[PDB]
Order: structure tokens, then C-alpha cells, then sequence
């Protein structure tokens, strides 16, 4: 609905209970999952009930965390990512050619849909009820008459943006539908020549209606709220940070109607017994916690000592220890009685190391998977596994090329247009000339009158620039132009045949 | 029947014996497979007899779940999900049309109708009896003539809602079908700037009408029911929340006829025999405390302890002991007399591991399954095992995108239709090219007059946008196109010359 | 009290003998063994393996 009172600090910053409930222990969970340098080595001591800091410190150095959780992230993002995405372009509502120009870029990310789902996909995965909203852009002019409403109303475009779920303050919602959620954002003022600046700004999104309340030039706080704002009456009226009032700080809301008929957000929603991360998360900082157990304990057993018994007065202990010190090594003959060289065996390592391995294995067949494939016609179908994250990394690859080429078009003053189209980096595969081969001809004895020229002109162009790399443009292009031409002559020929 | 007649609490609070007695064993199967962090480790403690509470705690720290049972339901979900479900559309009673509307959205998740029957298989497989219950939409207007109670007899959009077991109160039930049956539903009324109210309601479901019980602004106790509810009379007028009373705080019912004839809820019963979290909820739990004991023993039994026997005064002995500690390195002779490492062999915790792995194996074969394929052509069984997880989320996936592009056609101002059909995420497989191609071959060399033309379309399309990848919509429409009109040429051609 | 504290890695204990006692576990198995032979019995009950 329509708001137009300014509203207090707390007003705003209310969350619901369940969302109160909830975020840490999605917090605690992407934490563990992602790792990476965010990781506190603190918060994952087995220590042995506070013992001298000197020590916690020396174990604190050896901290390497293994990330299992996110491996079987990854592995599941990927192989999600090996499924086809499609759009039955006739079932599109409207014109054609606006979803075509939308689906270019989705999203601010340039990220194709397919690109941008997976990416829901891969954060509901690591914490479930990823949340989108479809938004426009804002164009406003004075003097407006009926035309330039018009304009305005045709002038929309619509593109994507993914609400981190920490953000989400409290949102209605029955089923999946979301009847209306309250969300924050903190958004950063840039300058080039000064201190960033901060922003914060609290957004509700309704029925019909979206609002947004902005505090200005305030400084985050450790819980994520705001701590302090600026105040230009401050500092006898130069203006200084102080401390955020909760009921005289007010923010003006700004609302407009987006006229979607419903609210603009969707929530993508992980079945909960699919939704592994919350079942070995424990797991994963039980792991950490481990294995920096188990490197203290490898450094600080690892040497090896050398003692002995001197051969028959506390200095002539001392000149003896000298002598026989100098006197160790391979060429000298020592004296003394009994010179053992000391040595930790070694099974509790190896317990620990057990330990660790039957904790992976844990995490790794929560999802009904076999980590064996890397722990010891056949290997083509690991080679497959490996061309999976291959294709993920093509297609972000394709996806930055066609970025990079409508810059390089612009630099060249050419207004774009088709947004060039670019495809490679999707079929990686051994020996891969003679599959092209086999395509070719498996199409070729397919009936002639069912086989469009466009469909034979792909293959062959793909035929001819993979028999041919390294080489100028210009020489593709021309083999290109070559088969385009060849293919039309034959596929006339074959229509004139047909006829007669 | 017709309820008119204010009830108080204790009548509206009645549950069965049966219910009474089974609901407790229903939630703690349920939280035992389930796991995840609403696990208290305290309730799954093999503590000996209650030794100190600091060593419990110290215990309770090295708590890692292993929730095998939560990884056997999920094997089980994604095994029945990978199976085909369908429907007649001939043998539909009335107008299909309103039936494929229905079909489109089955429920206010948005899921699927083989989705949904999964989702109910599911929940009935970690607690059998999933009630779901089928009702519609309310509309309600002043000065209604008949063409005003025809249309809205005629505006009903009914869709599915998922009762939670434990929910349920009472029910009267003959074999499986449902005479009538009262649960309990709280609902939240959230407040975007306020703190989130509770109401309570007990609904009453009979053979043709439909009552609520409702209590408005109650605090949920512990035991699930009412604690305090609010009273505006109280505070001298101001309100305030009081405790409730069984015999004076009365809730009017509001009652409807449903006019459906019979009970509009059904109860899926999974069988006794195939029901198998009832035996071994018991061995997940002695796993969740066998797997505490084994890291907190490990753990305190893991490091490597060094000792000496000094070579020849307590502050001698001291001095002594001090010089050792410093000489203990790889750069130094000690002059000790016996320095041995001394470490734990080992043979207890793989005692306690096999122990936990015999758990684990007789879970997994409580179903007639084989854990070792992940224990330790070929491995194309395991390829297709994975596939199968990802063939449920690519429905899912799926599912979300429709819900997204229809979020999209009306924020371009179209009023959808069709509902943006989407296909993939659904043929997970190594090599995909060629089997599309033998698919394509296999369908070319079927008698061709028995081969509709939008099949085909269906297969070549399915072809042409796997060999082409990461490309612009564009492309792929203007090579679906023309596929589309070649095919059409070669089905004329084909039709005409049978004619003649 | 002393020896207590100074028992980890961190430090090198004074003492005469320190082996950590475990268990070996051979009874164990026997009856891992015997719980699995009457697994066995039952699976042959029906012709089954």
C-alpha cells in the first residue's frame, strides 16, 4: 500500500521471530560451507579446556582447512549445470523479439538465464530460500503529457536481482507465494577522491506497492544495523557522526506503484530432505577443528631425537656431551654405550587421520556419491566429470566474450546489434574430430527434404573450425563462406530433384 | 454438521487417545531422521552415569551427527522420483481445459502434481499418515442476485495443503477414507513494523461443512497448545496478556458448507512393512551417541606424550627437566637415559568404528540396498544413480523458472497464458549428443505416415539446442524455426506422395 | 596433580612409565561374529543370500 509517515529506527528494524530464529543458523552454515579466508581459526579449537595461549597460538598457525562441504557444493553446482535449460519461444506471451532482447542479459550480472538459475540453484543449495526480484529502470521528466506516459510505460526494462538471505528482515508469505517481505540494503556512496560513504536502506515490497526508507551517511554496525549517523546540525552546525536514535531518527519513505498486480519476488525453496548443508556442516567444522589437532600433534611429535649413554663430576659431563656432539655423523667412530636414534612410531596419526577420512566420507555420501572416484571406456567417464566444470567455466567464458565483443563493437562506434552471437566452449571432449565426423554423416543419411540447410551449415562451420585452429579469422571466414555457399548449391540441387 | 455454539479451550484442545499415543513416537522419529541442528546432543548422551559437567560439555562440543537414516530417505525420495507419472486426460470427467489450468499449479508451493505426490510420499516416509487436504478460494459480496451466486460457484480455483501429523488432533476414519476430522493450525499475522502476532485455530472438517475455532493473539506454549492470550479489558482498559482459561475463554466458531458431499482430505498410509523408520530410528540415535563417544575418547587419547628418565634434589631435578625441554630437537644429542615417544596404538576407536559401521550397514539394509557402492558400463550404474538427484532438482529447477518467466511476461505488462511452458533438466547423461541423434534415427526409420510431425519437431529441436550451446536466444529460435518449417516441407511431401 | 597438567604434546612428562592402556578387542568381534551368523541363519531361512 501507500506509505507516507516517516518512521522510527526501530519500526524499521524489526525482524520477525522465525527470521530471528533463523538467520544464524543459516549465517553459521554458509560460513562453514563457503570457507575460504573468512574462516576465524578461533571458533574451531578442540582445545584442551584453556590452556596456556602460547600454545593456542602455535596450533592456531597450523590451521588448514578442508573444505570438503564446499567440494560437494561445487560437484553438485556442476553437475546441475551439465542439465539443458530450455524455452519454448511459441509459448511466450507478447512480442517475440522484447524476450529475445531481455534474454541477452538477464540480470545486471550478464549472466544468461540458464547462468542465472543455476546461480539461484547454488545459493539456495549452500543455504536454502534464495530469494529474486524483477525489477526496471527508472526514467522521470516534467511537463509530461499523454504521450510521454506513454513512452515512459513502453520504456521498460526488466532484469533480475538476487535479496541475500541475510538481508530479509521479515516477509508474509503463503506456500511459496510471497504476499509481501520487508528487506534491508546497504549501499555504498563511492567517491573517487574520498571515504566511502554508506547508505541504508530498508525496502518493502507489497501488493502493489514498493517503498523504500533511506538513512544517509551512517555507519554500519558489528550486528549489521546502524551505530551511527551523520548530522550536519552536529559539530556546531559542521556536522559530525552520533549515535543512532531508535525513536527520533526518522526516515521519509519513498514509494511508488510498480502496477505488477502482485508482489515482484520470487522464493526458490530447497526440499528439505535434499537440503544436505544442514546435516554436515558439524561435520565440516568437526573436520577443521581435527585436522588442526592432528597438525599440532604431527609438528610437535615429527623430530626425531638422538640420545645417548657416555662411555666411563658435572663438567667432565659437559666436556663429554661436547665431544660427542661434534663427533656425530658418518665420518667418525663414537665411543659411547648405547645411541639410539629415538623415533615416534606413528598409529595415532594415522587414527586421526582415519578419523578425518571417515568424517569426509560422511559428508560425501550425505549426497549418495562415492568419493573413491578420486581417492585411488573407463576413466572417460571421470574425463566427463572433469568436462562438466568445463563447460561451467565455457559458459561463463562465452558469456564474458560476448560482453567484451559488444565493447570492443562500441569502440569501433557501431551501435551492436544481434549482441553477437558467440558459441564454442561447451563440448569438451577427447578426440573430438571424428564425433564431428560421425554428426555429419548421421545427419547426411537422415531424408534430405527434413534437414534444413541451417542445421547442416552449423555442423559443417563447427566441422571447419575444428579441422582448422590457430589460423587468421579471415581464413575461417572464407571456409566458412565456402560451406555456406556449397551447402545452399547442394541443398537447391536436391529440393530441384525432389520437385521433378 | 452446523456448529453454532461457543466452546472453551479444553474442549477445543481434546485429543484422542490414539493420537495422544502415537504423536510422541511420530515426532521423535521424525526429529531422529530429520537431524540436522534442531538436534540437542544432551537427549543422545552415553554419559557414565553422571560424572562431571564440565567432561559432559567438553563431550557435547565434539557432537557430529551422522544422520544416515536422513541419507537412506533421501536415497528412497530420489529412487521413487525417478520414476514416470501420468495422466489420462480422456478419462478426466468435465472440461480439460480447467483441468490442465488446475495442472499448471496443484498447489500454493507451485509444485508440480508429481512433485506434490512425491512430497507426500516423502513425508509419509519419514512419519506414515501425510492428510492433505483439497479446498478453493473465498470470495464474498453484498446484494448477491443469482448471476451473482453463479459466478461465484463458478470462480472456484481449488488447490492442495498439507496437513502436518502433528497437527492433527482427532480424526474419524473407516479404512482409509475420512469421516471427519479436527486439527490445530497456527497461523502468524506478521507485522512489517511490529512484533509478530499468534492465532490459534482448530479446524473441523466434517462430511458437508467446515468449521474454526479461532483465538486471536496467544502466546504458543511449550506442549504446543496456549499459554497466555491477550485480553484489551485487561490493563484497566489498555490490555494485556493473561493466562488462559479451559472453562471461560470461548472461541465462536465460523462455519461453511463445502457442498463436496464427503471429508475434502485424503491420508496417504505408507505399509507397515515398507515403513522402515520405525526400526531404525533407535540405531540412529545409539549412532548419534556411539559417534560422540568415539571423537570425545579419541580426542583425549590422541595426542603423543614424551617422557624421560633424567641421567645421573628436587631443584636439581627441576634444573634437569628445564635443560631437557630446551635440548629437544633434531639440532641437539639429549644425554637421557631412556626418551622413549610414547603414542596410542590404536585399536579400540576402529573397535568403536566397525561399531558404528555395523549400525550404519544394517540401516542401509533395513531397505534392500548395498552401501558399499559408496564405500569403496560399470560405473555407469553409479553415473545414472547421480542422475537421479539431479533429474529432482532439475524438476525443481524447473518448476522455479516457470514461476520466474511468469513473473517476468507481467512485468512487460503481458498477462502470461500458457503459462511459459519449460522443458530440460531432465536427461542427465555422459555423451548426450549421440543419443539424441540415435533417438532422431530410430524415429526417422519408423513408418513415416505413422510419425506425427510435432514429435519429430520435439526430437530435432531437442537436438538442435544440445549441439549448439551458450548462444543467443536468438539463434537458437531462428534454427528452431527453420527446423520447423523444414520438417513441415518433408511431412507435405511425404503425405502427398502417399496419396498418389 | 602435576603430572596431569603436563600431559600433551606441549610438554615432556618426568615420569617412570606412561603406556596408554586400550583396550584390544578380540571378544568384540566374537560377538559380531556370532550376531552375524544368526543374521546369516535368518537371511537362510528363506533361500536367500
Amino acid at each position: 500500500m501507500l506509505y507516507t509517515d516517516s518512521l522510527n529506527y526501530k519500526q524499521l528494524s524489526t525482524v520477525s521471530d522465525d527470521m530471528q530464529s533463523y538467520l544464524p543458523v543459516a549465517k553459521e552454515i554458509a560460513k562453514i560451507a563457503q570457507g575460504g579466508h573468512e574462516l576465524d581459526p578461533e571458533d574451531y579449537l578442540l582445545i584442551r579446556d584453556e590452556e596456556s595461549p602460547g600454545v593456542t597460538k602455535k596450533r592456531i598457525e597450523k590451521f588448514a582447512p578442508e573444505n570438503y562441504l564446499g567440494a560437494a557444493i561445487r560437484l553438485q553446482r556442476v553437475l546441475q549445470k551439465s542439465g539443458v535449460l530450455e524455452i519454448k519461444s511459441d509459448s511466450l506471451p507478447g512480442d517475440l523479439t522484447v524476450w529475445e532482447s531481455f534474454f541477452n542479459k538477464v540480470d545486471k550480472r550478464n549472466s544468461s538465464l540458464k547462468d542465472f538459475v543455476i546461480d539461484v540453484f547454488t545459493e539456495a543449495l549452500v543455504n536454502k530460500y534464495c530469494y529474486v526480484q524483477v525489477e526496471l529502470s527508472k526514467l522521470d521528466f516534467d511537463t509530461v503529457t499523454e504521450a510521454e506516459a506513454e513512452g515512459i510505460l513502453s520504456t521498460r526494462k526488466p532484469y533480475y536481482f538476487k535479496i541475500p538471505l541475510q538481508s530479509i528482515m521479515v516477509e508474509k508469505c503463503d506456500g511459496d507465494t510471497i504476499q509481501w517481505i520487508k528487506y534491508k540494503r546497504l549501499d555504498k556512496i563511492d567517491n573517487p577522491f574520498d571515504k566511502t560513504i554508506y547508505n541504508m536502506s530498508y525496502v518493502l515490497i507489497d501488493d502493489q506497492h514498493i517503498t523504500t526508507w533511506t538513512y544517509y551517511d551512517i555507519i554500519v554496525s558489528d550486528s549489521g544495523g546502524i551505530s551511527k549517523i551523520w548530522d550536519q546540525s552536529l559539530n556546531y552546525g559542521k556536522g559530525a557522526y552520533r549515535s543512532i536514535d531508535k525513536e527520533k531518527d526518522k526516515a521519509d519513505p519513498v514509494s511508488f506503484a510498480h502496477n505488477r498486480g502482485s508482489c515482484p519476488v520470487v522464493r526458490y525453496r530447497m526440499d528439505e530432505s535434499l537440503y544436505m548443508a544442514d546435516q554436515v556442516y558439524l561435520a565440516q567444522r568437526m573436520i577443521y577443528g581435527l585436522s588442526m589437532n592432528l597438525f599440532h600433534t604431527a609438528a610437535n611429535a615429527g623430530f626425531v631425537q638422538k640420545w645417548i649413554r657416555p662411555y666411563i663430576p658435572k663438567e667432565a659431563l659437559n666436556e663429554i656431551i661436547k665431544k660427542y656432539a661434534e663427533s656425530l655423523g658418518d665420518e667418525s667412530v663414537i665411543m659411547a654405550d648405547f645411541f639410539t636414534f629415538e623415533e615416534l612410531a606413528g598409529t595415532s596419526v594415522e587414527m586421526q587421520i582415519g578419523l578425518i577420512e571417515r568424517l569426509r566420507n560422511y559428508i560425501f555420501t550425505a549426497i549418495l556419491f562415492n568419493n573413491a572416484k578420486f581417492e585411488q571406456a573407463a576413466k572417460e567417464i571421470d574425463f566427463y566429470v572433469q568436462n562438466l566444470a568445463l563447460k561451467d567455466h565455457g559458459s561463463g567464458i562465452v558469456e564474458f566474450t560476448r560482453s567484451l565483443l559488444h565493447h570492443t563493437a562500441k569502440a569501433f562506434g557501431y551501435d551492436s546489434g544481434g549482441s553477437i552471437v558467440v558459441s564454442g566452449m561447451d563440448r569438451y571432449d577427447v578426440r573430438p574430430i571424428e564425433q564431428v565426423l560421425s554428426l555429419i554423416e548421421r545427419l547426411f543419411k537422415l531424408p534430405q527434404l527434413a534437414i534444413p540447410k541451417d542445421l547442416l551449415i552449423e555442423s559443417m562451420s563447427q566441422l571447419s573450425r575444428l579441422i582448422i585452429e590457430n589460423t587468421t579469422f579471415e581464413y575461417k571466414n572464407t571456409l566458412n563462406d565456402a560451406i555456406i555457399s556449397n551447402i545452399d548449391e547442394y541443398l537447391n540441387s536436391v529440393k530441384k530433384q525432389s520437385n521433378d
